[PDB]
């Protein structure tokens, strides 16, 4: 069965495996350790990009808005942000960057606006999530320590949000469509949850990677001829040093997905 597929995956893969699928067609659900925290890493900046977009539904001034990007301003990793060094990047641009591309610098500059880690979480909260929690920025946001309650959420909570993100109540149709725009535009993660599924399968994502090998994968399918499905799937390791794991991902992902 699908339970017994999965335990099976993770008793090879030697980590800890969290999965959470939705069928929007019944509301029908997979759980597996669905219940259980786990760092959220750069998935976290979903919840980022949507903040800014709740407000811009209240100022249609805001997405187009500049901010500078200086030398210092650049972080671990920021392959945008580092093109318009002694520029200017929008809120906007800032958002695309930091989905499609992971830009760490340009998520800072997003929690920057927002006014710190903490006004995510109030915006989590006004969604009816109360389980998400971001408490640092970037890179620091990535330690993904086993048993640190820090940026971190459980799969169930981030499929369900994620589902109110793209498809419900969470954002206004304008924004709502420019949300899904960005995450079908991601590059980062073929070999994640894509890799799994059917090559025609249109899929929106956002993946994470951080210490103890965490590897993670946030998104929103839409098959050929049926209804969507919302994935999450999460996993991490004993060891500070592990290897990533994608492979573990586009494996959950194929194992869940069987049947749709």
């Amino acid at each position: 069965s699908v339970q017994q597929q999965l335990e099976a995956l993770e008793k090879s893969s030697g980590g800890r495996l969290g999965v959470a699928l939705i069928n929007t067609a019944d509301n029908s659900q997979i759980l597996y350790r669905a219940d259980e925290r786990f760092a959220m890493c750069s998935t976290s900046k979903v919840m980022a990009a949507a903040a800014v977009l709740k407000q811009s539904e209240s100022d249609k001034h805001l997405l187009n808005q500049r901010v500078e990007i200086k030398k210092s301003d650049l972080v671990n990793y920021n392959p945008i942000a580092e093109k318009h060094v002694n520029g200017t990047m929008t809120l906007a641009e800032l958002g695309a960057a930091a989905l499609q591309y992971s830009d760490n610098t340009a998520m800072n500059k997003l929690i920057a606006h927002l006014g710190g880690p903490d006004k995510v979480t109030a915006f989590a909260r006004s969604l009816g999530d109360e389980t998400f929690r971001l408490d640092r920025t970037a890179p620091t946001l990535n330690t993904a320590i086993p048993g640190d309650p820090r940026d971190t959420t459980t799969p169930l909570a981030m499929a369900q949000t994620l589902k109110n993100l793209t498809l419900g109540k969470a954002l206004a149709e304008t924004q709502r469509a420019q949300l899904v725009t960005w995450l079908k535009g991601n590059t980062t993660g073929s070999a994640s949850i894509r890799a799994g599924l059917p090559k025609s399968w249109v899929v929106g994502d956002k993946t994470g990677s951080g210490d103890y090998g965490t590897t993670n994968d946030i998104a929103v399918i839409w098959p050929e001829n049926h209804a969507p499905l919302v994935l999450v799937t999460y996993f991490t390791q004993p060891e500070q040093k592990a290897e990533r794991r994608r492979d573990i991902l586009a494996a959950a992902a194929k194992i869940v997905t069987h049947g749709f």
